[PDB]
């Protein structure tokens, strides 16, 4: 078995990663689009674009399933993607809608989406978690965690305070937090120990894991070292350089 | 007349404001690749191939003048853009160092330049100055003052934060600040703030801001409005912003 996983850049590793230890493929196929990265603060015609041309690239790799690691993409692109396109296409947020459901049963826990501002605007995780019966969902774009993770500035002041900032005016305390993007995944033990910090929480919300949650599905329909192949449309060997640091 | 101005998104309204308010030109052709931004943290073969394609876009348009508003795609670009066309082009590189020739006579003036990592790691303002006589020059990759100042976060605790960050381990006082990116004018007053309070100087440190400086070097060397808007993303988008930078 041979798959290919498509992100923005290098956040795909976070996705990569649990794909890994989970040993569930033989063979993929890693594109990031580093020459053009960041999707998140870019419009829905220009995303659904590059999502159409990212299947160009894999065409020639002939893989059997293309997992779209972005939060972005998957948000914006997945049903273009999906109609022009003969092999099956998983995206990251149906997983982590099936994920809240086996982990919370309450449908009126206090549920709060992060991710970037065109995920967001979307609205797909909030209208999904309507359609499966939750009543009680915020969400919050919080755009300067991609670069500051990026940056590898995952704790001091200028973190805290980044948070801080997009988390001071938040009208309800969550019980549940979506990391919907590649990049949260790497300051989730941060974004827990805030809040449990400025708030009386014992205990920190719950966090949903986006490729802990495609893992668990995917494990419900196939079976079960990988090798990897690393492409980029930037410098794939300033790509490769990223992703030993992100698949600690 | 009628030229045309690149960048990599929307920082370069940040030099086409200083170039509508000298009121240089009749015609303006601004394109911006905003489906691309930002190139600041790409590698130079990416930004070089993202400069010759930005003269396949101007070629139908008759610009007389290139523009390269974007600091960026000054420094690693510039060179190839010219081999490859007709019409003069200008970056915002050169202009600054004029700028600086013609306001900073004290060789052992401590120099700051500000920019992108590419921008940096380029070396493209330090050997331009060198090659100018100036012995004192530092440089700093500020890269999140770019994503911090597009969500318009021009002033409060994230930004200070932000600052003291890349500021804190500063060797030298700078007595010249290059604001060597297009987006870090909109931070000037704070950027000149930060420096005053933590050295306890009496006046500013002078801040070298490229729109300015090109036009000065644009009046200079040619003895001297209508703007349409392109952008490789949404175009709407990209004029929404042009409100917003423009004043
Ligand atoms: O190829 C290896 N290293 C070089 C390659 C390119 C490169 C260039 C400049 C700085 C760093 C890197 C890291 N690289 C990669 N690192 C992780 C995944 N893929 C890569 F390609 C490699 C081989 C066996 C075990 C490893 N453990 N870690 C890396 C390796
Ligand atoms: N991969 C994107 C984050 C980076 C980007 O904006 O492209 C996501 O998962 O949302
Ligand atoms: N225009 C860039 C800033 C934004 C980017 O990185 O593309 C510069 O002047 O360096
Ligand atoms: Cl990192
Ligand atoms: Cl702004």
């Amino acid at each position: 078995m041979k798959i290919g996983v498509f992100d923005s850049g290098v956040g795909g590793f976070s996705v990569l990663k649990s794909l890994l230890k989970a040993r569930l493929f033989d063979e993929i196929i890693y594109y990031g689009d580093s020459a053009r990265v960041p999707y998140g603060t870019k419009d829905p015609t220009t995303i659904k674009q590059f999502g159409l041309e990212a299947l160009d690239f894999f065409k020639p790799h002939e893989i059997e399933l293309l997992i779209v690691a972005c939060n972005t993409a998957s948000a914006l692109a997945l049903e273009e993607m999906q109609k022009y396109s003969k092999i099956p296409i998983v995206g990251v947020i149906e997983p982590s809608i099936l994920a809240i459901k086996r982990q919370v049963e309450d449908k009126n826990a206090p549920i709060l989406v992060l991710g970037t501002k065109a995920t967001i605007q979307s609205n797909a995780y909030d209208n999904a978690l309507k359609q499966q019966g939750y009543l009680n969902i915020s969400h919050l774009a919080t755009s300067l965690f991609v670069p500051l993770i990026e940056e590898s500035i995952l704790e001091g002041e200028l973190l805290e305070t980044c948070m801080h900032y997009y988390f001071t005016p938040l009208e309800i305390l969550p019980e549940v937090i979506i990391l919907g993007c590649t990049h949260f995944p790497l300051i989730a033990q941060k974004i827990e120990g805030y809040f449990m910090g400025h708030f009386a929480l014992p205990t920190p919300p719950l966090l949903i894991h986006s490729g802990d949650a495609i893992v668990e599905y995917l494990q419900q329909k196939y079976a079960l070292f990988p090798k990897v192949e690393f492409h980029a449309s930037g410098d794939v060997i300033w790509l490769e350089r990223q992703a030993k640091e992100w698949l600690k």
